């Protein structure tokens, strides 16, 4: 079985039916509305129904008669590459690597030795999916996508004035050549070197050299030029920086390609974030923050490693989701665990060349670029909060619920929440939005403050909570959610210049949650141990994501300081009490 055989059977990215769609949409709307507001909706949606919708979603199904997958374009230039804000902060996700819960606990002086095994593993996951011997992820016997796991290697974006784009530079075996050499970023400057050698991997040791050679090559000499910083700045400044930079010499054009074909970026850092199995909101913040002269931003894959012998993940967001990060991350840990973190093979170190350095071509102006580019992402990362910890009816489920009885009890009212779904039983599927505040959660909520409330009646209502949901994460998996139909919807009448329908419009739209306004913007990450974390949706909200362990929950929030409301570290306290009394609530209402 190799790892891409089933996907040219997979199935279509389905269109839901509009009136089930708009269904689940006047639903969604009621937490948050009146009786006026909610019979305006309703009457908004009836008309949207019987006439322009109908008409629009006529033209999504011819759309879909095209397309394996119709959401596909749109969701990537949309969701990712037409946003021009700071993407590097503000939509890469970050997680550190569990690997100090064991064998390589905080310590200093072990970078170089750690690091070496760090790219050999790595680079022993790349070889298994060139050969396509990664295996095939499987609901039961239903093969899922695997398209997301070409994109961990060998890709990166590339800024545009208006719209980025994604390079895809990956390969199997079957399809031709794969670039082979990696980039590694240190005190602003950029090295290169071919990991292989003679047709084999580099085994640690010569990783080690590597290593050496460029550690030492500017680590008793000041920082460079940092040209990376530049991709932690607003995309189309970088887009007019890149340009810029090319201009100079049409050599910079080829060394910015060196980077973006490697089959991943490698960064040193010299900081030390506290990292124990009790305290490691640090490593997510100097993994979100850290030092941008030596972060390739634009990388689907960078590989963090810090002083004290700790590593982390940065990956761009646009060309894939989080699962495929947690997957690798994951078969390194293992991988480290069964080693107990050393390597027991030959020392021998071949005569293999050394690591080439990129020297940009560069001015006072991209100089100055390059300092305001440090100072952007800088100053807005230091107003980023994050608070990590360890908790010790589907799991996930019982999570959302208690989100919402956390930030219904923390601000006196329900938050609108999105959660991620994956369709990946579908063609290239990505994602659907889960909106945990229902109707039934709230419904819970008020009764788990209500004085006179029975115990028999806040379980009941719990209990109606959790079907709720757990119907809706199926059938949102399943492709039968709404939030991404409505989006073809708007996106057909946009691209036929025609005008956006009131629907959108609606006040109540967005206060559910449409328009990117979802005050809790959530995700389960997996139960492979690794966990991650991106900053809030909006200012006043909160992000938080999770893990599940078969003895342990794991969270990590973020939330903005600059937002007087919003307190990660509070938040994470009321959800732990949320699972307390859920806990109670169950083991009480025992008999
Ligand atoms: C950050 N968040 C949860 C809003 C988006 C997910 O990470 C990805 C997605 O749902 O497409």
């Amino acid at each position: 079985e190799r790892t891409f055989q089933y996907q040219d059977s997979l199935p279509s990215l389905p269109v839901p039916a509009l009136e089930e769609s708009l269904k689940k949409y006047l639903e969604s709307v009621k937490p948050f509305a009146n009786e006026d507001e909610y019979k305006k909706t309703e009457e908004i949606v009836q008309k949207f129904q019987e006439g322009a919708g109908k008409r629009l979603h006529q033209k999504l199904l011819e759309r879909a008669r095209g397309k394996r997958n119709w959401l596909e374009e749109w969701w990537l230039n949309v969701a990712y590459l037409d946003v021009r804000i700071p993407s590097q902060l503000n939509v890469n996700f970050v997680g550190p690597c569990p690997h100090f819960e064991h064998y390589w606990p905080a310590r200093e002086g072990t970078q170089l030795e750690r690091g070496s095994m760090m790219l050999w593993h790595n680079l022993n996951y790349w070889q298994l999916l060139r050969r396509e011997k990664l295996p095939v992820h499987k609901s039961g016997n239903t093969p899922l996508d695997m398209n997301q796991f070409r994109m961990l290697f060998s890709t990166c974006k590339v800024p545009g004035i208006t719209r980025d784009s994604i390079m895809n530079y990956f390969k199997t075996e079957s399809e031709g050549h794969c670039p082979t050499h990696i980039a590694v970023l240190c005190r602003g400057r950029a090295f290169v070197f071919d990991v292989l050698h003679e047709g084999c991997l580099i085994t640690p040791p010569e990783l080690l050299r590597q290593l050496t050679y460029i550690h030492k090559k500017c680590s008793n000499e000041p920082v460079g030029p940092s040209i990376a910083a530049l991709t932690s700045e607003e995309r189309t400044r970088w887009a007019k920086a890149r340009e810029y930079l090319i201009s100079l010499d049409p050599e910079n054009l080829t060394l910015l390609e060196k980077i973006q074909t490697s089959l991943f970026v490698y960064s040193i850092e010299d900081s030390s974030p506290h990292a124990t199995p009790e305290e490691y909101s640090q490593v997510f913040e100097m993994l979100l923050g850290g030092d941008p002269s030596v972060r390739w931003g634009d990388k689907s894959y960078n590989l963090i490693s810090f002083a004290n012998g700790i590593f982390g993940c940065c990956c761009d967001h646009a060309p894939y989701d989080a699962m495929v990060m947690v997957n690798i991350a994951h078969y390194v840990d293992e991988r480290v665990l069964e080693t107990e973190g050393r390597w027991k093979g030959s020392e021998k170190v071949r005569d293999i060349p050394l690591p080439e350095e990129l020297v940009f071509t560069v001015d006072e102006k991209i100089l100055n670029d390059v300092s305001q580019a440090k100072a952007q992402h800088l100053k807005a990362a230091s107003d980023l909060q994050i608070a990590a910890s360890t908790f010790t009816l589907h799991p996930d489920t019982f999570i959302q619920l208690a989100l919402q009885l956390a930030y219904y009890r923390l601000h006196g009212r329900p938050g609108c929440c999105y959660e991620t779904a994956m369709t990946r039983y579908f063609y290239h599927g990505r994602t659907e939005t889960v909106r945990s505040c229902t109707v039934e959660a709230v419904r819970w909520c008020q009764s788990m403050q209500d004085p006179s409330a029975s115990l028999l009646e806040r379980q009941q209502k719990m209990l109606e909570a959790f079907a709720k949901h757990n119907k809706m994460m199926k059938d949102c998996s399943h492709g039968k959610g709404f939030d991404r139909h409505l989006l073809g919807l708007l996106l057909i009448a946009k691209e036929e210049g025609l005008p956006v329908p009131e629907l959108f419009e609606d006040p109540l739209f967005s206060r559910s949650g449409g328009g990117g306004n979802f005050v809790l913007s959530t995700s389960l990450v997996g139960y492979l141990r690794v966990q991650g974390v991106v900053v809030p949706m909006v200012h006043n909200g909160y992000g938080f994501f999770y893990h599940i362990r078969d003895d342990r929950f794991v969270v990590a929030c973020s939330s903005w300081r600059s937002c007087p409301e919003t307190d990660a570290e509070k938040l994470v306290q009321m959800i732990f009490h949320a699972f307390h009394d859920m806990i109670q609530l169950m083991n009480t209402a025992h008999l």
